């Protein structure tokens, strides 16, 4: 079911990582932008 | 705090791993808007 | 559509103009992502 | 218009960036207007 290769696992996690270490007004923009590529 | 806190980001973490992978590139890339300087 | 695509890039491009700077400047990093 | 109070920099910085984004293909156009929408109040 997870079919992610490693090095698309740390990028995904390194994505976590950089939006949790944005300020919190960045990351509800991160949010609103999510989902305009949302199908 | 808390609580809302962790909802919204299982659920926009959630959301970037329901895209697809062009998608989560792109998203990537964005992201990085935010911390280049 | 030309109609169509004209008014929704000039829609687009007031937008950005009535934008705050550092909106504007975030939206021009944004757009170098797609370029 | 005549009551455009940028600074030529900040006005060829803009005319840059719509030129940057005519040149796009129309899928990325479109999602870049997505984008947008969310920076508004």
């Amino acid at each position: 079911d997870d079919l992610r290769e490693p090095e698309e696992r740390h990028l995904d996690d390194a994505f976590f990582r950089g939006y949790k270490n944005l300020e919190p007004e960045a990351k509800a923009q991160l949010r609103k932008i999510l989902d305009t590529f949302k199908k």
